[PDB]
């Protein structure tokens, strides 16, 4: 009478994600022109 320590397991590998690389410095930063 458990088995539930198998969903349990489940959340443990959906944990994951990040993201987030902001290149925006060449774009608002060059603009030289000149």
């Amino acid at each position: 009478c458990w088995l539930c320590r198998a969903l349990i397991k489940r959340i443990q590998a959906m944990i994951p994600k990040g993201g987030r690389m902001l290149p925006q410095l060449v774009c608002r930063l060059v603009l030289r022109c000149s």
